[PDB]
């Protein structure tokens, strides 16, 4: 599903723009994810036309998939 990863591209999280595969979504407020998720989404009908708990859910599962926190590359040449 790329519902999801639109959800969280919609502003759930930041990666390093100059390091391909490092990712941080806001730390501290994991949760605050998926709420942006679904206010982005509800204030967004997707193609996929999914549910938005399932969005949500899909939300902090990607991100939780993604285990980024940081861009450890910023010290990586
Ligand atoms: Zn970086």
């Amino acid at each position: 599903s790329e519902a999801v990863y639109i959800a969280i591209e919609a502003g759930t999280l930041a990666e390093c723009e100059v390091h391909e595969g490092t990712y941080f979504s806001d730390s501290g407020d994991i949760s605050e994810a998926e709420e942006l998720a679904r206010e982005k989404f509800e204030k967004g009908e997707v193609s996929n036309f999914d549910d938005v708990e399932e969005l949500v859910k899909k939300v902090v599962a990607v991100c939780e998939e993604l285990g980024a926190e940081e861009c450890f590359s910023c010290d990586f040449d």
